[PDB]
């Protein structure tokens, strides 16, 4: 029947429809056939004057409380005149305004990624909301520049965004512990309205790194006349992983002989190897000890070490 319309949040007073002209009423009209709206619910966000003849804004009105995520919102209102009493359909369009600014759950946010992740992996993100119907709502996601992580995207049944992080670069803990992301969401707003949630990229840690000796080979030379518990040397090895996966242990080689076994002897501990036995040019010129540092991790690692001991001669 009428049909009119109006913006969002438009101040109360705000001129909606002339009523009264588009009815053919004129002047006195509006008193003697007693220009009405419909019932009291009707005159909550609207007025209608019996002087001016104009329908108009009463309350300030959110499309947002009304509607909601509506495509379109309709307020419908009757208008009674009177003489022949005649009752009038007004149907008036709340137009959507881009006030609303796009939010996240929680300004910033953590996350704790595994050291081993596969490039490819892809973890999901805490999408924004936007209260606002069309364009106007959410409308894109940007990821801030950075050497691991890309932002990917996809279009759902709802017509909602779906952010994901996607793993572009094998993580590693020994050089970052953490990456820090800035997650921008933007409307298609003019001008754009936009929010941000901080994400803090925790990488988890992995036993991804063996222990590794001070040197890969190592020569000693000690005298014929060495006593049992003389220092021969001690063992030196590190790992850069964390905790348990960081500590470890020193040993003899698999293939070890029983000789040397019997010669020599290694503290798991401290790596300080010493002498047992008595030594002779006679015996052995040349004995090579196989070292071994063994993690305390899961899986374990361990590194290898290669010690050359020269004896010297008798008499
Ligand atoms: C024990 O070794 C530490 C690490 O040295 C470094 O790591 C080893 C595995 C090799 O890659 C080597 O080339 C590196 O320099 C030393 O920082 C530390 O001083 C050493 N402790 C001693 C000598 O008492
Ligand atoms: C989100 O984006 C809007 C438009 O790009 C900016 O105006 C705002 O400051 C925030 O960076
Ligand atoms: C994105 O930027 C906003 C300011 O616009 C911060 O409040 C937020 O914590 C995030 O860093
Ligand atoms: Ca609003
Ligand atoms: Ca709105
Ligand atoms: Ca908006
Ligand atoms: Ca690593
Ligand atoms: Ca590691
Ligand atoms: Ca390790």
């Amino acid at each position: 029947q009428l049909r009119y319309s109006v913006v969002e949040e438009s101040e109360p007073g705000t001129l909606v429809g002339n009523v009264a002209q588009d009815l053919g009423l004129k002047g006195t009209d509006l008193l003697s056939r007693r220009l009405r709206l419909g019932s009291e619910e009707n005159g909550r966000y609207f007025s209608l004057s019996l002087v001016s003849g104009a329908l108009a804004v009463s309350q300030k009105i959110d499309r947002e409380s009304l509607c909601g995520a509506s495509t379109s919102c309709l307020l419908p209102v009757q208008v009674v005149t009177e003489h022949p009493l005649e009752l009038t359909r007004v149907e008036v369009e709340i137009l959507d305004l881009n006030d609303n600014s796009p939010s996240f759950a929680t300004p910033d946010r953590e996350m704790r990624i595994s050291e081993s992740a596969a490039p490819g992996a892809r973890f999901p993100l805490d999408s924004a909301q936007d209260p606002d119907v069309g364009t106007n709502t959410v409308s894109f996601y940007t990821l801030s520049p950075n050497s691991h992580f890309s932002l990917h995207v996809k279009t759902l049944k709802d017509g909602k965004l779906f952010p994901e992080l996607v793993l572009e670069q094998q993580l590693d803990r020994e050089t970052q512990a953490r990456h820090q992301l800035v997650l921008t969401a933007v409307d298609g707003g003019t001008p754009a309205r936009s929010g941000t949630s901080l994400i803090s990229v925790i990488v988890l840690d992995v036993n991804d790194n063996a222990p590794t000796f001070q040197s890969s080979v190592l020569r000693v030379g000690l005298p014929e006349n060495t006593p049992p518990g003389t220092l021969l040397l001690r063992l030196n090895a590190t790992d850069p992983d964390e905790g348990t996966n960081g500590q470890l242990d020193y040993s003899f080689g698999d293939h070890t002989s029983e000789t040397v076994k019997n010669l020599f002897g290694l503290d798991p501990s401290s790596g300080a190897i010493h002498v047992l036995g008595p030594v002779d040019f006679e015996e052995s010129n040349f004995y090579e000890i196989h070292a071994r540092a063994r993690d305390q991790g899961q899986p374990a690692m361990e590194g290898h070490c290669v010690i050359q001991v020269d004896v010297g001669d008798a008499n």
